[PDB]
């Protein structure tokens, strides 16, 4: 466990699809440690399959769950602007899959067409859910849409929190 009790980073729930800002309050290890980590708790990996507490900052009423690293990811805080957005590129955006023309929870989408009109700047890409995808809806989240973060290129929270509480 090497992420840290103020260690609030991105707890993509598998089930929904759902990326959630959550918050690391505590790590313990597969081995015997319910309580706060001792007794040589010195249990990294390449994906730890160790359990980090974390409470999703996006729905506090969730309380401490349970997630692994393979399941909290870094939040790559880069918003990617509409003339950044690319085809083939995968980036995270609010996203309600009961009506893309309405923001929801943060789903992936690649991006498969951008043609901008003088009143507005007009996005289509395959929003890709928890297993399944979306092909051709409008992503009117161009403003405010994080990127994936990718190996080398996926930039970590070290300039201002975001922490953007997606619980409407």
């Amino acid at each position: 466990g090497l992420y840290k009790v103020n260690e609030y980073v991105d707890a993509r729930d598998t089930n929904m699809g759902a990326w959630f800002e959550a918050q690391v309050v505590r790590v313990t290890r597969k081995a015997p440690s319910r309580d706060e980590p001792c007794s040589s708790t010195s249990r990294p990996a390449l994906e730890e399959d160790v359990i980090y507490h974390v409470k999703y900052d996006d729905y506090p009423e969730n309380g401490v769950v349970q997630m692994n690293s393979r399941d909290v990811r870094a939040r790559a805080r880069t918003i990617i602007k509409w003339q950044d957005l690319e085809v083939g590129q995968v980036v995270m955006l609010n996203y309600n899959p009961d009506n893309p023309k309405e923001r929801g929870f943060w789903y992936d989408a690649e991006i498969s067409r951008k043609r901008e009109t003088r009143t507005a700047r007009e996005l289509y890409a395959n929003v890709v859910l928890g297993d399944d995808s979306l092909n051709d809806c409008r992503i009117i989240f161009v403003d405010e849409v994080f990127k994936i973060e990718r190996p080398g290129e996926g930039s970590p929270m070290v300039d201002n929190p975001m922490r953007r509480k997606s619980g409407p």
